[PDB]
């Protein structure tokens, strides 16, 4: 049987849990929760309702267009959850609003064993329920969606990663380099001959030579927050003094 | 019949196109696509293969751990799609190494009429593809995923909301207001008392002076961007001073 000492548990609010389908069904994520690395436990609020037509949205006070989830249903298929998670699990709502994530926030948040996600959908939830019931609000970035459901599986594919057994450069902080596979010549285009050298100790700094001057190029922000290595600063250097030359 | 002049067409290059459902089959994006306002058609590299096993997977040059998608099948399903498409389609991959994706990257994806979304699974895929085959490299955030599925999902519902029929406060650059609903006392917190006048001139500037507080609170960098109007400027002013007193 399959090592799961550091296994992690996500229960999720959602009105269309079979969303989640494409994270509990496919790929790498698929296979974290065949193998039970990774669990994920949908409430939705519809089941939570009690009159005929099983309504979940409801008036916003102060009109204007536009419906909000439903408070009592909601509120209900919340507590379901956080009774179903015990103790310890921290309830995130997403949102525009939100701490922006990163991956220095997703190697946080994989730090919980427990998480339960809620999903907005119409114009969001009441601002009490927030207060009431929320721990955090996060944001996977600066733009506006339908529903919380990508946002939520977006988060669960990024912490799963960090998974014990889930898996087979932003590590630090740069962008990737780029990568080569065969053929040897594509539409004239040909591999660098440095990865076809089989000398590791210059294949690696070719690597992390390329990673600094793309971080450069296209987010130089980003340098700004590391404490670059001697051997980085050498590189970098490098890359740029042959990109001005 | 459902009006579809502004209709959009998406091409996905996936291994995994049952993941799209999530988006064509549920909510709001999912009628979209009943209503044909939004189509979206996905093609499988491990379709185009040859060899009996259907390798979709290749080993990169120059070592390390992982695997690349296999150049020959996904060049050969981005072809296809491209066919399909006919003229005007902008080919876009989704990796961590592109352009931020953000409300205004969404707003310009959205006046093109055609798209094609190329996912990447595995460490990614070869350079010499993003040479010659993508117009476009996109991030839908600075954090690391399995696939490029979810980006792709998550770009397809941001630029939905702005074809016309698919819909029924990041407008002006701002984060949203609280919003509420029944009833009007949840847990002892009451309902803003503004938001029951019926006075729709006092909701509407205390819904801004919220937005404009709540900007400032928590992501007061998005306010550097912003030329605020002579009632923005007073109504922010007297939040600060209220926060402050
Ligand atoms: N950028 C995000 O993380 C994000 C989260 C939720 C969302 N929409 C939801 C929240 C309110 C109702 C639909 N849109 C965007
Ligand atoms: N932040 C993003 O937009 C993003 C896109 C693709 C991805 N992973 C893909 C790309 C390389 C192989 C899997 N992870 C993250």
């Amino acid at each position: 049987l399959v090592p799961r000492g550091s296994h992690m548990w996500i229960g999720v609010i959602s009105l269309f849990p079979e969303m989640f389908k494409a994270i509990t069904e496919f790929g790498v994520t698929g296979r974290a929760v065949k193998h039970n690395l990774l669990k994920v436990e949908c409430w939705n609020p519809r089941d939570f309702t009690f009159d005929k037509h099983k309504t979940v949205d409801d008036r916003p006070y102060g009109g204007g267009p536009g419906m909000l989830m439903m408070v009592q249903p909601l509120r209900d298929a919340i507590h379901t959850a956080k009774a179903a998670a015990g103790e310890g699990a921290k309830v995130i709502y997403l949102s525009p609003q939100g701490r922006k994530l990163d991956q220095g926030g997703v190697t946080e948040l994989a730090q919980n064993q427990k998480l339960i996600l809620v999903c907005g959908r119409y114009e969001g939830i009441d601002e009490r329920l927030i207060q009431t019931e929320i721990d955090e609000e996060w944001s996977i970035g600066d733009y506006v969606l339908t529903g919380g459901e990508l946002p939520a599986m977006t988060l669960i594919d990024a912490v799963a990663r960090f998974i014990p057994g889930v898996l087979g450069s932003f590590a630090d902080g740069l962008l990737d380099c780029p990568h080569y596979t065969r053929p040897e010549v594509l539409e004239g285009l040909t591999v660098p001959p440095v990865l076809m050298s089989g000398h590791h100790e210059e294949i690696r700094k070719w690597r992390l030579k390329q990673s600094l001057q793309r971080t450069w190029l296209r987010r130089p922000e980003l340098l700004e927050g590391l404490a670059l290595t001697d051997e980085q600063r050498k590189l970098l250097k490098e890359a740029q003094a042959e990109h001005n030359s």
